[PDB]
Parts: structure tokens; C-alpha cells; sequence
């Protein structure tokens, strides 16, 4: 009542908008779409990853072929959506009679792409699900109906058009509001409906347009797109959430990092990533090329594979990476089946800013990319390819190239103009350039191939030298490379490419049924 007379009592509202469920420090399953778990490690679901939890724990069930309603997953980003929601509903009536203002407009525009987003989110994989925009009570909410995937994208193309028009630009937002949503995340997460929707014409125009404005590039370093102290000081990451120790801190690290740095290892990039980036001349990678060497997983390879991810031998935080079915497990240094240690033999060396101490493990800085400029590029390129618009090289310079050409990573450039081809290639560069962001799933998801990626069997490091292997991995890898047995999904086609409502909302609500 009173409390709308006053816009920091506004602006008070609007942090909760944007922290929605997030707190401070380690979290066992996600939190919000953003989160560490809800985010990153989305990443375990994919070709990417796996979860050192292993294939009975239920968040990797969520695409292993054992996704049932009662998974307490699923639940969670359900449950947090949709409070984020009711709590942009609140904020967008109770702030429409206050005095009008820039600010107030602009805060409008916030909390209409927050309560976008989530449904953005919502439609990606749940996909027909209510679409509730009113404040409603407790025994209305347990009787709407579910809305249509089509036409929640529909609305979210109108919420994010309107949220983007009332934004400030990227170059407009000030150190002190980074965090805050510009016209160009709204723009972002326009295009990124759109291709769900595959209206790739309006979706190549939403990160056109992005590019057209002009406030964005891509940065010289990679690794420190994903580090605190530069991670908001480029024009590369558009949208992003920054930790800050003081405030609602990372566990990120007391859940990534391996144990010699006083971590958990649950993020573990598999033999599929690793095998996926090329050599150094832009060529295909393959164990059976001479500049494959063992010894050093990433000689010789695309840069961003060791910008990425470690494995055995590799130097993270000043010291030795050791792990190998060889060594011991007491010094958690032994690739097993039940040690608190990497599944797979590799880690992920992103958003780690090794040169800097962590004073908190539990609650440290981080700075976690949700929409960057590269991205945005690539999407261009896909949108133009599957909306059968000519591509010239022109577009592949200001695109994929700019994207490899990146001066930290400085890749041979594409010159591929043939369609059908391209495809392939733009996907590829996708699935290199944001390795374990999060959103490979969603990607895998979206193209209907996340369940041929998703049918098979999951390996890790090689191990050649290794004296234990043959007798301990699980399976002898069949292509001969050596690489350690880690797991298996049976993702279902078509079932698994759908989250089910959860089961305590079907018990509720006979519509959610």
C-alpha cells in the first residue's frame, strides 16, 4: 500500500526479483535457472559432463532414460520459477499506480524480462505449463490450466520485444549496476525464443539487431570472461551474475575444484568434449593422428581446450593435476568408482581465477556469463543458415571468425558457405566456444539430437600408460584409446526431450494432470 509510495522501496523489491532463491555458498541442486547447479552444471545432462554423483543420482537422471515426475530436481527449477513469477506479478501490479518516472518505467521493463525468462525456461523443457500473469491466491493457483508451448513462446516474444524497448543499452549501464538487465540481454533472450520457436528469421534479426547497436565485441581473453576481477569489465558478457564474497558468495569452488585445492570434484567433462576441439590448423581431432599425445592432452589443440578443462599432468592453481587409476586413493589422487574425486579423469578449469586466492571456498567471488557476445554471433550465423539467407564471407568474418579469431585463441577462419555444411560447423563451434556453460543441453534439446548424443556410453581420460586399467575400468574401451569407462544414458526418444509436470502439482491440480 504505502510501500509503493517510494521508489527504493521499489528498488528494494527489484533485488528480490533479480536474487529470486539464490543464498549464499554451496548448493546441493539448483537454485534458479542461473545458479551454479541450475546453470552450469545443467552441463552433467549433456555430452559434455557427467555428475561425479553418478547415474542412480536423480539429477542426471533428469536425460538418462529414469526421468520420472517425483524427481526432486525437476521440482526445484519448477518451484523457483514460479515463485520468481508470482513475485514479478506482485512487483508489476503493486508498482503500476506509483508515480511515473524513468525509473520506474525501466524497473517495469526488469521485471517483465525477469518473469520472461522464466518462462523461457519453463516452455524449453516442461513446455506446456500455466501461463499466470495475475496475483493469484492459493486455491486459484492450484487451478489453472496449462497453456501451450506455442503460445508461451508467443508471449515471451512479446515480453521480451516491450522489456527490451524500456532497457538502457549495454553502454549506458554504469559499473555500479552491473547485474542489471540491458536492452540487449532482453534482446538476447528474444533470439534465443525465436529459435525455439524456429522463426530463425526473427531470430536472426533479434541478435542482429544486438550487433547493430554496437555496444559489444569479443574479448581478447577468453579465460577471463569467467573470472571475477574481469568478468564485468569487458563488452563481451551481456548478461551475467556476479558473486560477491561479502554478499551472497560461490560454492562453486567447494564443489569444482578437485581435492588438492580443497574441493569436491562434481563437474566432470567427458572424453566426448575433450575429443571434440580441434587441432591447432583447424583440422578434425583423432587418436590416430600423430600429433594426438597422451602425455599432454591439449599440445597441439584448439586453445580453448585447455582454457577449459584439466586432466593429469595439467597445471591448475600452481600445482600438478594427478589422477589415474594408478595412484592412490587415500590422497584422493585415484580415478575410481567411489573416491571424492573426478569420474572421468578430467576437470573444469573454467570460471576459475587461479592467480587469485580464495579466501572462502564455501562463499568466494565468481562472476558466471549467462548471454555473451559470442554467442550471440553464433546465433546470428545459425539463424541465417536455417532461414536459408546466403552467407557470405563477410558474415562469416564478423560471426565465426571473430568468434575463432578471438586473439587468446586466434583459429583458423571459416570459409564455408554451403548450407548444409555449415550447419554442422557453426553447431560444432557453438558446442567448443561455450563448453561447460550450461547450455549445451538446452542446445541438444532444441535441435532434436539430444537423443543420439544422449544413447550412449560415457568415457574419460585415456590412459595408455596405466598398469591398473585393463582390470579396473569397468569396460575396456572398444575404439582402443584407452579412455576410462564412466557411464551410460538411454535417453527416450520422443519422451525425454519433455520434463513431466511434477508429481506433487498433478496431485494438486487435476489440469496439471
Amino acid at each position: 500500500e504505502t510501500f509503493w509510495n517510494s521508489e527504493s522501496n521499489a528498488e528494494l523489491a527489484l533485488t528480490s526479483l533479480y536474487r529470486g532463491s539464490l543464498t549464499d555458498g554451496v548448493e546441493y541442486n539448483p537454485s534458479d535457472w542461473w545458479s551454479y547447479h541450475g546453470m552450469i552444471m545443467m552441463e552433467h545432462l549433456s555430452d559434455n559432463a557427467f555428475d561425479r554423483r553418478g547415474e542412480n543420482n536423480p539429477f542426471f537422471k533428469i536425460s538418462s532414460g529414469n526421468l520420472t515426475a517425483d524427481n526432486a530436481f525437476i521440482k526445484r527449477y519448477w518451484e523457483t520459477s514460479y515463485k520468481r513469477i508470482g513475485y514479478c506479478n506482485r512487483f508489476l501490479v503493486g508498482i503500476q499506480n506509483s508515480s511515473e518516472s524513468e525509473k520506474k518505467t525501466r524497473m517495469i521493463a526488469e521485471a517483465r524480462f525477469l518473469r520472461a525468462t522464466q518462462y523461457f525456461y519453463l516452455a524449453s523443457y516442461f513446455k506446456n505449463v500455466p501461463l499466470v500473469e495475475n496475483v493469484l491466491t492459493g486455491e486459484e493457483a492450484n487451478n489453472v490450466t496449462k497453456t501451450s508451448q506455442a503460445d508461451i513462446l508467443k508471449w515471451c516474444v512479446t515480453e521480451f520485444t516491450a522489456a527490451a524497448a524500456d532497457l538502457p543499452r549495454f553502454s549506458a549501464i554504469p559499473a555500479g549496476e552491473a547485474g542489471r538487465a540491458c536492452k540487449q540481454a532482453a534482446l538476447a533472450f528474444l533470439g534465443r525464443t525465436c529459435m525455439l520457436q524456429k522463426d530463425w528469421k526473427s531470430g536472426a534479426k533479434a541478435f542482429h539487431d544486438i550487433m547493430e547497436l554496437g555496444d559489444n565485441a569479443i574479448n581478447a581473453n577468453y579465460q577471463e570472461l569467467f573470472y571475477p576481477s574481469t568478468g564485468t569489465s569487458n563488452k563481451e558478457n551481456i548478461f551475467y551474475i556476479q558473486y560477491l564474497e561479502n554478499y551472497l558468495g560461490t560454492g562453486l569452488p567447494q564443489h569444482a575444484l578437485s581435492a588438492k585445492d580443497g574441493g569436491w570434484s562434481l563437474v566432470n567433462p567427458a572424453a566426448d568434449l575433450y575429443e571434440s576441439y580441434e587441432f591447432k590448423d583447424g583440422t578434425p581431432f583423432s587418436y590416430d593422428d600423430p600429433r594426438y599425445d597422451p602425455s599432454n592432452l591439449g599440445k597441439d589443440r584448439d586453445p580453448r581446450l585447455d582454457y577449459t578443462i584439466y586432466y593429469n599432468g595439467a597445471i591448475f592453481m600452481g600445482t600438478e593435476y594427478k589422477m589415474s587409476p594408478d595412484y592412490s586413493a587415500a590422497k584422493k589422487e585415484k580415478l575410481d568408482y567411489t573416491s571424492e574425486a573426478s569420474r572421468t579423469g578430467f576437470m573444469m578449469r573454467k570460471y576459475f581465477e587461479e592467480s587469485t586466492p580464495i579466501n572462502d571456498v564455501q562463499s568466494a567471488n565468481g562472476l558466471t556469463p549467462v548471454i555473451r557476445y559470442a554467442e550471440v554471433l553464433l546465433g546470428y550465423l545459425e539463424c541465417l543458415v536455417e532461414d536459408n539467407q546466403t552467407i557470405t564471407q563477410g558474415i562469416l568474418d564478423e560471426t565465426i571468425n571473430a568468434v575463432r579469431g578471438r586473439a587468446s585463441v586466434n583459429m583458423p577462419p571459416v570459409t564455408e558457405v554451403t548450407p548444409a555444411k555449415l550447419r554442422e560447423i557453426v553447431r560444432h563451434e557453438r558446442r567448443i566456444e561455450l563448453a561447460m556453460e550450461g547450455i549445451r543441453y538446452w542446445d541438444i534439446m532444441r535441435w532434436g539430437i539430444a537423443h543420439e548424443v544422449l544413447s550412449q556410453k560415457i568415457w574419460g581420460a585415456p590412459y595408455p600408460g596405466s598398469t591398473q586399467y585393463a582390470t579396473t575400468t569397468k569396460e575396456v574401451d572398444p575404439t582402443g584409446n584407452y579412455r576410462w569407462y564412466v557411464g551410460k544414458r538411454a535417453f527416450r526418444n520422443p519422451t525425454d526431450y519433455t520434463w513431466p509436470i511434477p508429481q506433487s502439482e498433478q496431485n494438486i491440480n487435476p489440469n496439471l494432470r
